[PDB]
């Protein structure tokens, strides 16, 4: 589908079996999610933001629904006011900016 | 023209009399651009992004070229580590995420 940028880029995932709200962001690396629980082990990571660095939790080959769309990949839990998808995850929905 | 998402979306915009690289954050709310001088009135505000908050200038009305279009909008100016150009600015280029 197309969504247009007047309001939040605000959709539905998957993930773990129950749904969430997360933001498309074209402006991120990776995907970050509030503190959930997932499978396996975990390492960690650095990442940059706006306000400064945070630790988080690197889980790999996660799989995650997003507008219905099936993927498989990374997902970094920590500390963040919202659920962000990232480029790592927008590429594997066939998402693009167009104009 | 289609952006892919492989690479993280760079532009060239031109913003007061400069040129400064940015990323085209479907994410953001507002255009935030590191410390530089704009004319008019602005009001202080805290944005807060992933790391914490960082406090900003917001100017309004401020002209910008971008991808060819000559459009207006708000800049919130700031010690950001990164610039990004904000919803309030891709929508009236007529930007749009699809998958
Ligand atoms: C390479 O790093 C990344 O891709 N980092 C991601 C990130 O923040 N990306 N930024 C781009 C994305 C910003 C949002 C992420 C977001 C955060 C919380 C809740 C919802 C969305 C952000 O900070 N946002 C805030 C914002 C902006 C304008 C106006 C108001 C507000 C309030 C917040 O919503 C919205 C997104 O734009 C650009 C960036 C790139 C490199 C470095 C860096 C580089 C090197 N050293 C230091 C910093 C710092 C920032 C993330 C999500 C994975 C942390």
């Amino acid at each position: 589908p197309q969504i247009t940028l007047w309001q939040r880029p605000l959709v539905t995932i998957k993930i773990g079996g129950q749904l969430k709200e997360a933001l498309l962001d074209t402006g991120a690396d990776d995907t970050v999610l509030e503190e959930m629980s997932l499978p396996g082990r975990w390492k960690p990571k650095m990442i940059g933001g706006i306000g400064g660095f945070i630790k988080v939790r690197q889980y790999d080959q996660i799989p995650i629904e997003i507008c219905g769309h099936k993927a498989i990949g990374t997902v970094l839990v920590g500390p963040t006011p919202t659920n962000v998808i990232g480029r790592n995850l927008l590429t594997q929905i066939g998402c693009t900016l167009n104009f």
